[PDB]
C-alpha cells in the first residue's frame, strides 16, 4: 500500500551503482580482441573425452571471465559502504560471489532471440556448444540458460539490475566472513533501496511481487555457483588445465 519516496541518500545510492556500473561494463565488449582467440572444434556429438583433450574454448572464456573478475572488482569497491569493511571480509565477498555476479551482469549480453550470449560478431557470440568446448557440461549450462531467461523477463530497470548485483555481493551468509554484521547493515541499506524503488518507480503489472522474484534470482544463483565449483574441480584434473586458465581465476576458483 504505502509507497514512501526514495530518500536523498537512496538517490545517491542509485546514481554511484549506476556509474559504477557504466565504468566497469563496455556494452560494446571492445576489448574482447585482446582475449585469447576463441577456437571451436567440430564436436556436433557433445564427446566429454574429446572436450577434455582439447579445452578449445577455455582460454578464450577463461580470459573473458578473469577480465569479468577485475571489473566485478572495481564495481564492488564503488558500492557505498564496501569500503567500510576489513580487505579480509572485502576478499572474502568478492572470491565468493564472482561466479554469481558475472552470471548475473552477462544477462545484459544475453538474447532470447537465439538464446545465446552475443557480444559482437560471430567470433564473439557463445552458445551451450561453446561452453561445453571449455569443460563444462549440460548440468551446469542448462540450468544457466533457464536462469538467464528467467532474468530477462522481469524486465528489470538498470538500476534494479545494478542494485541486485550489489546485494549480491554484500551477502553476510558467506562462508568465512567475520563481520557479518556490518556486512548485513550495508545490505539491508542496498535492499531497501532496492524495495522502496521498486515501489514507486517500477510501474504494473509488477509494482510488487518483483522483489521477491529478485531474491528467489539469488537463491537460484548459489545452485549454479555450487555446480560451477563441482565441475571447475573436475576441470582442473586435466593435465595442463592451469595455463589455459589465468592466476586469477585459478585463485578465486581454486
Ligand atoms: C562474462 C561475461 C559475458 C558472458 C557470460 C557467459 C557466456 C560464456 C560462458 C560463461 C563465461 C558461463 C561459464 C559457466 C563459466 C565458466 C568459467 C570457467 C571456465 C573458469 O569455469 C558463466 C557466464 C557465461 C559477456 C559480457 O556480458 C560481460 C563481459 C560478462 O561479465
Amino acid at each position: 500500500s504505502l509507497r514512501p519516496k526514495l530518500s536523498e541518500e537512496q538517490q545517491r545510492i542509485i546514481a554511484i551503482l549506476l556509474d559504477a556500473h557504466h565504468k566497469t561494463y563496455d556494452p560494446t565488449y571492445s576489448d574482447f580482441c585482446q582475449f585469447r582467440p576463441p577456437v571451436r572444434v567440430n564436436d556436433g556429438g557433445g564427446s566429454v573425452t574429446l572436450e577434455l583433450s582439447q579445452l578449445s574454448m577455455l582460454p578464450h572464456l577463461a580470459d573473458l571471465v578473469s577480465y569479468s573478475i577485475q571489473k566485478v572488482i572495481g564495481f564492488a569497491k564503488m558500492i557505498p559502504g564496501f569500503r567500510d569493511l576489513t580487505s579480509e571480509d572485502q576478499i572474502v565477498l568478492l572470491k565468493s560471489s564472482a561466479i554469481e555476479v558475472i552470471m548475473l551482469r552477462s544477462n545484459e549480453s544475453f538474447t532470447m532471440d537465439d538464446m545465446s550470449w552475443t557480444c559482437g560478431n560471430q567470433d564473439y557470440k557463445y552458445r551451450v556448444s561453446d561452453v561445453t568446448k571449455a569443460g563444462h557440461s549440460l548440468e551446469l549450462i542448462e540450468p544457466l540458460i533457464k536462469f538467464q531467461v528467467g532474468l530477462k523477463k522481469l524486465n528489470l530497470h538498470e538500476e534494479e539490475h545494478v542494485l541486485l548485483m550489489a546485494i549480491c555481493i554484500v551477502s553476510p551468509d558467506r562462508p568465512g566472513v567475520q563481520d557479518a554484521a556490518l556486512i548485513e547493515a550495508i545490505q539491508d541499506r542496498l535492499s531497501n533501496t532496492l524495495q522502496t524503488y521498486i515501489r514507486c518507480r517500477h510501474p504494473p503489472p509488477g509494482s510488487h511481487l518483483l522483489y521477491a522474484k529478485m531474491i528467489q534470482k539469488l537463491a537460484d544463483l548459489r545452485s549454479l555457483n555450487e555446480e560451477h565449483s563441482k565441475q571447475y574441480r573436475c576441470l582442473s584434473f586435466q593435465p595442463e588445465c592451469s595455463m589455459k586458465l589465468t592466476p586469477l581465476v585459478l585463485e578465486v576458483f581454486g
